Order: structure tokens, then C-alpha cells, then sequence
């Protein structure tokens, strides 16, 4: 717990894969695309969803460009001066109930009232933000490595259970009338009501059914192995787009409203001076709250993002983040949009499907080896020497660690078998010899921002996605939220 | 093509096995009721709907009273005197399709009428019973050993495909007006049609899924083997309750007949000779048609129960039960109601839940047999010498075939391998060395048949079913009327 000392160790670590990171990132070419739109939709639709509830609940101060526009810019400066950019940064829903409480507070005060709401949490922010750097300087990180698996296991059950929770949530308000829209319509009808209910029940389960059964895609007999890494890789974002069409089927015999449909940043430093000082200082209360939130989940998503069984090859740079988080919250304070940080399970969702990513790379490259030597000599023993050559080959030259390297031939395969190809297939022997690994690199959290930050110009095609489809999806993450962790696990097996 | 050879032959062989048969039914105790309700819901349901369907297109003539009661007394008196009561009977759609084709026929002679159709059925159904006599005493059933795999193949998938059509129909005719019931109500409003067509594909395919996943409840880590063979065996009535009792949730804030529900014999004799003598002579041609499509339906649906992969160890009844066919179409034509025939996939699925019964039965013994060997000496081939004659200790003595037996032990498992039970566990083996057999029986289609004599009583409770549950099950039987077969895996992989 020195002064500095975390700070300036985790920069000297990272200061040595940046290159490499980037120029990893570029190695590979348009295959990034697939876990950049993944972690792009998995990130915009839950903040989205968050811009939305805001909204209504903030009469129209902060709405889903607000927080697209943090999300977008935070996680950009992240990708370029994090640190760990497998973290990915965004509003979560504890920062949006601790805003709503502070709108709360603020409407009922005449000093404060609801024009000088964003300067008031602006200087939250600038409280919060000296907290979290006290935090980080004081070296308050190390507490993170005490905490076992089990922590991060609990809260992701949590996460899990909020995710259901406003899914269920959406599903039932489909049922009921809005707050703000016009009670005499058409469309809101009690008739009309319950048949928009049910419409969004059959869309909701429809995209969450068909999204989990093509996350199997690649374990199918049919089809060619391109298309099923097609299916694998962009269903999700197929099937909210093919839900989204679905839904303009009956548009012809059915009111305007049925199904509901869902619809940059300036500075507020000028009129954050005209706040009286006596809640610039009552700022330290939801300031403390907001950087105690802050300190356990930017913590625990990164930790949750670098599990062992991953075998990263890169350090952690849990307090360089932390301080970087402080001064993102100033900045996003100063800008008046609410603040970013780091979510679940959008990083160990990126993880995973980097991880992925390389398997498939591998994957391809050894088989394409394993065929070339088929034909010249294969001697089951030689060829296995020439895919050794091939991976370290592929492998990104560092420091810290070094490859894996293929596991040991099973007993039982050489067993069963120069090599006879009928007594050989690659496919089914390649899976059994390939470590698990993660392309670490910053390009993908990189295009995952700016396709955020991008879809604030795109809100006319946005007002097309009704929001059974969000629902369905925040099902789809919560799922995700246990994708068979141990405690998740045990519990089943209790 | 000797006359009376083939019926002869055919008494002859299951004569010998009536009371084996019975004794074999009794044997089992309460363990029957599975199979036996999972065919009684398949039996009903499209019995059910096809009632529906007559009375909607028959002006009342024919209900589900008449369909239920004929397929009823037609299987008690098949299961009785029968030869192959594998066979289910039942009022298939062709049957259907003919009868209205002679209504509408009728409908429009001044002669005939409405209040005379019935009569004019029953020459039909004579002039039919004559024509199948004919074809069993002179052996033409001979001919249906030349058709081959692809010959029932083809016909399964006909079926799946006429039952997926009936099912998409009943869905989309959930979002239209009936053509008999008031078109002034509240519940036929075009918002409420709505609301009761999506209302009515959230409960089918809700229906739909839940049961197909049940279907594999046994392979499921989950839970204790009595539940997960609970749930395989009783899953999709169980499920059908369930639905029913969901589609009764939000009865308090919607109108009656949302979502839309579902509503003995006598003799025509004497109204039968009041029949001008020019229909008489005329239906031999409707006779015809409908004698031929008996021929192929009988002989295919109880082949296509006979498969060799089941091992049978009794003979076949073609011919005698094409006779006892013929007998029953005139005894339903004189009591005024359609007559049933063979039909699929309810004889195969009949046979598979017999299988499944005796596999479940003998599992249960040889696990008990090697738990009990186990402590005693355990020897590794002692303890399989045990195994092999508790199993020949359960089975039927008879005249024809012999038991399969236990197969050969697999290398690889003595190789893995007193015997150290860390080492060798008994869940794990039991399956490899399992013959797939088939509990024949008459107890079994005797039950079902008098549960659906049954549900003509029961009527109040059939009230209580929606529509849509119905369309849910055509669909489930539609794919299980392709369970895997060999034409439908070629279609798959070309």
C-alpha cells in the first residue's frame, strides 16, 4: 500500500505490449469483425434499454444519446490509454438507479430544481472522481486479489438475476399503459393492449430461443462449415434483425403503435458554478456511494475478464485503470452525460469470443498444415512436428509468457492408428490437441465504441427495433450472465 | 394368391400366443399406464379435431361423439380378436376427406338429402367391406412384402406433412372469423382476433417445445431417475394440463371464448333400405376408392410397426386383419359412424413406447442384479453370467423366435477394468450391452382404446381444452411422424 507504486508498475508492464497489441489486432483483417459486432450489439442495446428508463424518469434530461455518447467516448479512450482493453466500459444500471435518485432529490429542492440537475452531478462526479483517485494512489486495489472466486461468482449471479429481473420487467409493461403517452388512443385500447402483450411475448421468446440454439451452430452435422461458422458467429444480430422484420408482418391490419417501438454532448461547467455551495459539498455522500460502486465493479468485471483458465499472456492493470476510471468520471461529469464503467458480462463476453477468434484461427491453420503433410510424408510423429512449427509460428513474441504449445498426443489416439487417412480424420483429432487462448489486442474494443458512437447518427434506423427485441436480448445476456460458472454449478447440483 | 391360405396361416401362428399375450399384458403392473397414456393422448386428440372438423363440415351430422366411439369400440374389438394389436385404430384424415366429399355429394341430390346420408354412408361402407373380403381371401396382401422401406418412408413423410398443413391451418385459422358462430360479439372483434391468434401460437408453441425437450428427460443430469422417468413418460400430457390450466390466466380481464376451447352410437338400419336403388348400385365407386385406400393405409401402418430393427419374436396378420378391417367397416357403417382403420404414426409410436418400457424394465433388473452381485463375489464375469440369466429368467416363453440375449461385453471395457466397482460403474455399461426388444402385449391397446370410449363421457372436461393445445400436438406428432427415419437423414444430408 505504497504511494504510486501499483500505478506505475502496472504502466511499466503495459508499456511493452502496446505495439504489439495494435499490430496483433491488425494481424488479424476482417475476421475481428464477428466479436467486434457481438460485443457491439451485447453493449448498445443494454445501454440503449438504460437511455431509455432514464428518460422517462429524468423528463427528458438524460435520453439514450447521452449515455450512447459515454459509452462510445469512454470506452475509445479506454481502448487507446486503458490498460486492459478486454474490459468494456458502459452505463450500468446501479449508476442509473443512483442517478434517478439524485433527479429525485434534486426536483423536490427549489435551489437546485431540475435545470441545475447535471451540475450538481457533475460535481458528484468531480467528488467521486478524487475519490477513485485517492483510491488508486493509495494502492486500495491490492484488496481485489484477496477476494476469491466466489465473490465474483455471487455477483455475477446477481447481474444475472437483475438482467431477468428488467427483462420480466419490459414483458410486463408491454401489458400496461405508459405514464407519458396519450391515454386515448387506438392503440392502447384494452383489447389492443393485450395483443401487443402477446405479440411481445412471441417476439421476445422467439429471438431468445433462436439466438441460444445458433450460439450451437458449430456443433451441427449439416450445412457447410463456412455457414456454420456464419451462423455461430452473427446469429444473434441476424436473429434481432429477423425478429425486427417479423415484427412488420401484420403492419397492414393493425394500429400505428402495435408492436411499441423504441424512440453528441455539450458542457455543463458554465451553470455549475451558479450551484450553491451547500450541496457541492452534500456531493460527498452520492459521491462516496457512487465510488465505492465504482471501485468493486470496474474491479470485479476486469478480474472476471482474466480468469486463469483463459492463459493470458499479458499483466493486469488494476490501479492504472482505476485512475484512468477517476478521470474518465470528471470528464464525463464536465460533459453531462452519466458515467462509464466497467460491465458485466460484456468483458467476459469480449474474452470469450476472442478466445474463440484464435481457436478458429488455429484451428484453420493446423488443419490446412495437417493436410499439406498428408500428401509429401506424413509420418504421425513428423506432421505432429510440423503443426508444433506452425502454431509457434502464428505465436505474438512477448516477455511476460510464453505459448502453451499443443498438449500431448492422447495414448489412446496413436493408439488406434506413414498415417492412413481412413484411419485419420483431422477434424475430430484437432480439437483434443488445442490449448486455450485469447487474441489480446485493442482493435475490437476499439470498433466496438465507435459502432456505438456511430449509432447516435443512425437513431432513424433504430426507431425500427421494437422492445420485446430488447427484452429478449437482456434474457439472452442474463443467461450469459451464467454460463455455467462453478458456483452456478454447484448450486444446480445441490 | 391361394384363397384362405394367408388367414389361415395367420390364425394359425397367433393363436398360439393369445394367452402369452394377455399373460405377458398382466405381467407388467402399473408400469403398462405410461405407454398405454401416451397413446391415448395421441389417439384422442387428432380423433378429436377430425370431429370437430365433420361436424363443422357435416351440419352436425357427425361429432366427435361419433369419431371417438368408433375408434373406441373398433380398437377394444381389434385389441380382443385383432392378430397384430400393435396396431392402433383410429379415423385417419382420408377418411375425413371422403366422408365430406360424400356429404357435399349428397347435400345436392333431392333424393338423397341430408337426412339420408348416413344410410347412403352405410352402403358405401358395405359395398367397402365386401371389397376388403375379397382382397384378404384371395392373399393380395402378398404384394405389400414387394413394397419396400422407401414405399412407408415416403407415406410417413405424406403424413407429417398433412399433419404440419392441418396444424398451420388451425393457427392461422386463429386469427379469422368462423364461419358458424355469431359474427356480433365481442371476442370476433378484428383487435381481439388478434389478440386470440397470437395468444393462440404462444400456447401451441409453448405446448410444442416443452414437450419436445420432456422427450429427453432421461438424458439429463438433474434431479433423481424417478422424476426424469416421470417426465419422459408423462411429459406431454402433463404438459397439455399445464397449458390448458395457463390459457386460464388471464380469464379476468378478457372476454369468454378467448382463448377459443374445443366444443354413445345408434343404428341406421331402417332408414338404410328407404335408400333408392340408383345410390346403392353408385356406391360402388366411393366404396372403391375408399376400399383401396384402406388396403394401402392397414397393411402400411402395421408393417411400418414391424420394423426389423424392434425384433419382434411373434408373427404378422395381414391378411386375417385386413378380414377383421372389413368386418368393422361394416359394423361402423351400421351403427351410423366412421370407420377406423390403421393409422400412423400411432402404431409406431405405440411400438417405440414398448420398447422403451421393456428397456426400462430390464435395466432396472440387471442394475439390481449386478448391485446385488456386487458384494457378494464380483467377479467380472461371474457377475455377467448373472446378468444373462436373470435376463433370460424374465422372458416370454415361445414357440416361433428365441431372445436375443445380452451382446458381447466390448473389449475396451474389460481393458478399462473382482471387479473394483471405482472402476466399473453400472449406469455407465448397462446401456452397451442392451438389445433393443419390444413388450408385446393386448393390454396396453385395450386400455387405450376403453380411455377413449372413456372421454365420451368426460365431455365437460374436454370443454376445458383451447384450440390451440391441439395444433401444438398435430405439429408434435408431425415430427414425430419423422423420428429419423432412413428417407428423412438422405434428404437431410443431400
Amino acid at each position: 500500500f505504497v504511494p504510486f507504486e501499483g500505478i506505475k508498475n502496472d504502466l511499466k508492464g503495459r508499456l511493452m505490449c502496446y505495439k504489439q497489441d495494435w499490430t496483433g489486432g491488425f494481424k488479424a483483417g476482417f475476421r475481428i469483425l464477428a466479436p467486434t459486432t457481438y460485443i457491439f450489439f451485447a453493449s448498445a442495446i443494454p445501454v440503449i434499454s438504460f437511455g431509455e428508463q432514464l428518460e422517462r424518469s429524468t423528463d427528458g434530461v438524460l435520453t439514450a444519446v447521452q449515455t450512447l455518447a459515454s459509452t462510445a467516448i469512454c470506452g475509445m479512450i479506454h481502448s487507446i490509454i486503458g490498460g486492459q482493453p478486454l474490459l468494456i466500459l458502459g452505463v450500468a444500471e446501479p449508476t442509473v438507479i443512483m442517478y434517478t435518485f439524485m433527479f429525485n432529490f434534486a426536483k423536490a429542492r427549489p435551489e437546485l430544481g431540475r435545470d441545475l440537475f447535471l451540475a450538481w452531478s457533475g460535481w458528484v462526479c468531480v467528488w467521486t472522481a478524487l475519490m477513485l483517485f485517492v483510491l488508486a494512489i493509495c494502492g486500495a486495489c491490492s484488496i481485489i486479489n484477496r477476494f476469491t472466486r466466489v465473490a465474483g461468482e455471487l455477483f455475477g449471479l446477481l447481474i444475472a438475476m437483475l438482467f431477468m429481473q428488467q427483462a420480466i420487467k419490459g414483458l410486463v409493461d408491454e401489458f400496461r399503459i405508459p405514464e407519458r403517452e396519450n391515454q386515448k388512443l387506438k392503440e392502447f385500447l384494452p383489447s389492443w393492449r393485450f395483443a401487443n402483450g402477446m405479440f411481445a411475448l412471441v417476439l421476445s421468446f422467439g429471438l431468445l430461443l433462436t439466438g441460444l440454439r445458433s450460439r450451437k451452430a458449430r456443433s451441427w452435422r449439416y450445412g457447410t462449415g463456412w455457414l456454420r461458422s456464419l451462423i455461430a458467429d452473427y446469429g444473434v444480430p441476424l436473429m434481432v434483425l429477423v425478429w425486427t422484420g417479423v415484427s412488420y408482418i401484420p403492419a397492414g391490419d393493425v394500429p400505428k403503435g402495435i408492436p411499441r417501438r423504441l424512440f453528441g454532448n455539450w458542457t455543463v461547467v458554465k451553470e455549475m458554478l451558479d450551484v450553491p455551495i451547500v450541496y457541492i459539498i452534500g456531493a460527498f455522500i452520492p459521491a462516496s456511494m457512487i465510488a465505492v460502486l465504482y471501485y468493486f465493479d470496474h474491479s470485479v468485471a476486469s478480474q472476471l475478464a482474466q480468469q486463469k483458465e483463459f492463459n493470458l499472456r499479458k499483466p493486469s492493470s488494476y490501479h492504472y485503470d482505476l485512475l484512468l476510471l477517476g478521470f474518465l468520471t470528471l470528464m464525463c461529469g464536465l460533459l453531462g452525460v452519466p458515467p462509464s464503467n466497467g460491465v458485466i458480462p460484456q468483458s467476459p463476453m469480449h474474452t470469450k469470443s476472442l478466445a474463440t477468434l484464435k481457436y478458429q484461427l488455429l484451428r484453420n491453420r493446423l488443419v490446412a498444415t495437417a493436410r499439406r503433410s498428408i500428401k509429401t510424408n506424413a509420418s504421425l510423429g513428423q506432421l505432429y512436428d510440423n503443426m508444433q512449427e506452425a502454431y509457434h509460428h502464428m505465436q505474438t513474441p512477448l516477455v511476460y509468457q510464453q505459448p502453451q504449445g499443443l498438449k500431448e498426443l492422447k495414448e489412446s489416439t496413436i493408439q488406434a492408428t506413414p498415417v492412413d487417412e481412413t484411419l485419420f480424420d483431422i477434424e475430430k483429432e484437432i480439437d483434443d490437441l488445442l490449448p486455450v487462448e485469447v487474441k489480446e489486442q485493442r482493435v475490437s474494443n476499439l470498433l466496438q465504441s465507435t459502432m456505438v458512437g456511430g449509432c447516435v447518427a443512425a437513431m432513424p434506423i433504430l426507431k425500427m427495433i421494437p422492445t420485446s427485441v430488447l427484452w429478449g436480448y437482456f434474457a439472452f445476456m442474463a443467461i450469459e450472465s451464467l454460463p455455467g460458472n462453478q458456483f452456478w454449478e454447484r448450486i444446480l447440483l445441490l
